[PDB]
């Protein structure tokens, strides 16, 4: 087992340090990735191919190999694929073929040759000159499903698939900014510590900053330094960036993840509902070709216009139940017995209202729907709806029965939102330690004034999981948050 | 007094709602920026105005205001910056001439109307329809350097070259981003709290995981990662993105600060110095037009290729002390008495050569210069110089006297890794509490096999402070870390 192979390649090393070599490698020049060789040379026929010796130079891990006396295989790998590679020892010299015959699979090389095609039509390099250039101390693991997530390293070469998954995420939040940047909001970055966490109700990680001697908390949202930066008249900003949430992991859920937020002044939650659907649509189409893709066992349409759908009529038509009526908290909890809805002693009617939706109704919205209105009381920086204050003018992304994106008329009353962050402490007293907390700060710097905006949140993992169909957040991440 | 400004703004809040006007408005939709009316017309007399009658409509924050009557004038400003308006209670009626006239300073508007200029051609809007969008409750500054920090949204707001700072920040990053992209590096993310806080000599900040029940330490670098992803044969891999440092501030140091980190397998330092060059040479000329820049008194030249100069040669050149001759630890501290260097106690030949470069010599490092060759005891994870082991093949790029970017030769080799972190677990028994701590994860990784590979350190922050010639960290983030 270990020890053993382990050895025998510690062995090796010892014995390719004797023969003058580096077994770490210096620098290498290539001409050419594996795949590019396929799309120029893999359909030449064996004796095209001998008649232009094409010359290249490509370097890669040994996946395979296969030795035959004077002369040998070997399939190397580079990020692009594998391309196999003949070596002679006629045709490289004594010292080279030792070095390819004490090669282990794992081992690094580079190789220089002529491309040519076996008697099976396999396109391969028929090497004039190798070169070791790292040692593998360790065999390549037996070719379970946590040890990709832990050892990201071995899923990268052992499931060349999985490669392509981050490639595409890329590509996604180029293609985010590139719509962002294009249609004038500006890209910023602000704090990731804290003196208060607010702009969500989450809790936050705490640290301490040893010079200042001061309490700091890991950001659980972008929201209250943009919003400052809107009272500062930068109009457009947004941010693609990590936020820190002390948590359980979940499918969807991890602590450090990345979310884009964005605010926009003079435009109030409709807009943003228009930009949520356009920006999305746009990545969709610039990444995968369209906007009707697959996920799961959904046929998911991301194709503009969404669904609009007031959270309030959401449980109507999934429930039952029609919040629209004036009633009494107590009322209010007795439909949630009635309906098997779980409540906590915190929660008045707009809770409850939410917990019906959260409960019994979220995970039936498969098409992309903006579920909007959601109550005042877990809305504390979102504007009431003139017409039924009960309600505010804010909406959330859902799509394949899970939330995207958050976003609202942002509230710029001063006193208004004391006053949530006000309802919010009392909340905290009742028993919800996610409740907001006060910032004197953001309060000061609301009363300097903040022009009417619309914000928006998007979870950038979760888009990422819906537009490469991936089941789970662990599979967008390159080393997702391991248990002890 | 201010407290009676107060009162009076909060008085002035019921008025206009008493109007009938939501006092922190609603949507509004706009034609131009106050810039792009100049840029259309701001030759065009007074005469074709007229005629043409040219609608517009903008929005922005009261900054002065004039006259008294049925006629008045102010000027409004958005982001791009200030523009006239003519308000005339003839044209827009008495309600809206009563909210032009209760407007304060700092409230924001918004205004329909027709270009036109006045007397004095002053490029100007006759406003037809005048729309109140916020009442700002504390009064703008009457037109402190900590100050600007502390509320970085005054600062936007009273001064127009601050927001321009971080435009070109975001301009900067984006040319960055275009550069490395075009260049083949994939974008990347990896984890910012990590089990091991490794990658770089500093104290980390210390969190916790409830649920997990987890130790976590924020990333004090993103080297470690990014190396596991080259083991996972990802070849060319970057990130831009926040780092975190237990550290007091400084005119270059800030707790979290944003850093490039890059990865290129088959490269060496040397192959990474001309990246450098030929990255930040691109972004100046991009961003600047030109590679000659200003900075404080220096006249800085950005144009490639930049000054190749070995640590020990630099020390010989500006403190007259060969540090080439092989010498005792002794001789070292006989040489640093006689020249006043301070050392501490875990300090050897290597440490002591670099304390000499760093308090005699890198302050005249003006001219953009690559010191190479840091002795191996300061360089934990870089490759040892093949002809003179006491030199690793590491470079810092030094301008207008402060390190800029951090490279090397990447130490791919295992067994000799462990040994490095070995004897910084030993000097950090001597006193050096920023030694590197013993990672065997990213050791495992290691034994798997990570090619020759090239790695760079940009510090992003610091860059843009050297391109938009600001002198202070603090100039070039948004929200630097305030004391208590
Ligand atoms: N820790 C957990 N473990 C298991 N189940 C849990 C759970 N927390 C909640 N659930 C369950 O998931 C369902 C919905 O819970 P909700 O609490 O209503 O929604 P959420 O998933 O927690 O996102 P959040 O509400 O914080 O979004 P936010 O606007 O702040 O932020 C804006 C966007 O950021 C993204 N986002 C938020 N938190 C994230 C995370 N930790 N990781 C990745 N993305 C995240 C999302 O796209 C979100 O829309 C319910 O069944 C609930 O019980
Ligand atoms: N906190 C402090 N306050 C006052 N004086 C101090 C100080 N720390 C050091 N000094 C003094 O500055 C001079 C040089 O000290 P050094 O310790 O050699 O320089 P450094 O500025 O600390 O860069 P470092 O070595 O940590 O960067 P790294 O490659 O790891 O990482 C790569 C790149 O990241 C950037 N970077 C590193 N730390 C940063 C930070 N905290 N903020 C912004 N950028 C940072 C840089 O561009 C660096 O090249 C000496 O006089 C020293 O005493
Ligand atoms: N929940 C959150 O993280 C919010 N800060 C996302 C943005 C909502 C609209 N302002
Ligand atoms: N000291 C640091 O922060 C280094 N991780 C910067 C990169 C050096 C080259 N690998
Ligand atoms: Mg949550
Ligand atoms: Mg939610
Ligand atoms: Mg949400
Ligand atoms: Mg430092
Ligand atoms: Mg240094
Ligand atoms: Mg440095």
């Amino acid at each position: 087992e270990l020890n053993d192979q382990l050895r025998v390649r510690r062995e090796k090393l010892k014995k390719i340090e004797e023969l003058g070599v580096d077994p770490f490698g210096k620098r290498f020049e290539r001409t050419h990735k594996a795949e590019e060789l396929f799309e120029l040379y893999g359909d030449l026929s064996k004796e095209e191919l001998e008649e232009q010796q094409i010359e290249v130079a490509v370097a890669g891990r040994i996946m395979t190999k296969r030795g035959m006396g004077k002369a040998g295989f070997a399939h190397i790998q580079d990020v692009t694929g594998q391309i196999q590679i003949y070596v002679r020892q006629d045709d490289v010299g004594e010292q080279q073929y030792e070095l390819f015959k004490i090669s282990d699979l794992g081992d690094i090389v580079g190789v220089r040759g002529t491309m040519f095609k076996t008697k099976v039509g396999e396109l391969s390099i028929k090497v004039s000159s190798y070169e070791f250039l790292t040692k593998a101390l360790r065999p390549l693991p037996e070719k379970d499903i946590e040890q990709r997530y832990r050892q990201r390293y071995l899923d990268l070469i052992m499931n060349p698939e999985s490669k392509k998954t981050f490639i595409t995420r890329s590509l996604i939040i180029q293609s985010m900014r590139r719509y962002l940047d294009s249609h004038g909001y500006l890209e910023v970055e602000t704090p990731m510590m804290h003196a208060v966490a607010g702009g969500a109700a989450a809790r936050p990680f705490i640290t301490h900053h040893n010079a200042l001697d001061m309490t700091l908390y890991m950001r659980i949202a972008i929201e209250l330094h943009l919003k400052r930066l809107i009272v500062g008249g930068l109009e457009k900003v947004y941010e693609i960036g990590r936020v820190f949430r002390n948590e359980g992991i979940s499918t969807r859920h991890n602590p450090e993840f990345t979310m884009l937020e964005l605010y926009e002044a003079y435009a109030d939650f409709r807009d943003i509902m228009k930009l949520t659907e356009n920006l999305i649509a746009h990545i969709a189409t610039e990444v995968l070709g369209t906007t009707k893709i697959q996920y799961g066992e959904h046929l998911v349409d991301l194709t503009p216009e969404w669904r609009r759908l007031h959270m309030v009529d959401a449980i109507k038509e999934y429930v039952g139940v029609d919040f629209w009526r004036q009633m009494s908290d107590e009322e209010a909890r007795e439909l949630a017995k009635e309906h098997g809805v779980e409540v906590a002693p915190h929660m008045t009617f707009g809770h409850i209202v939410n917990e019906f939706f959260e409960q019994k109704v979220e995970d039936k919205l498969i098409q992309p729907t903006f579920i909007y209105g959601h109550p005042v009381e877990i809305s504390p920086l979102a504007k009431k709806n003139p017409d039924d204050p009960r309600f505010t003018d804010r909406f959330e992304l859902f799509i394949v029965g899970r939330e995207h994106a958050n976003a609202f008329t942002e509230l710029n009353d001063p006193i208004d939102q004391r006053q949530r962050f006000e309802e919010q402490l009392k909340e905290r007293e009742q028993g919800n330690d996610e409740a907001h907390e006060m910032d004197e700060d953001f309060l000061e710097a609301l009363e300097y004034g903040m022009p009417p905006t619309g914000g928006l949140g998007i979870g950038v993992d979760r888009l990422v999981m819906l537009l490469t169909n991936s089941p789970s957040i662990r599979d967008v991440l390159l080393f997702p948050q391991m248990r002890h």
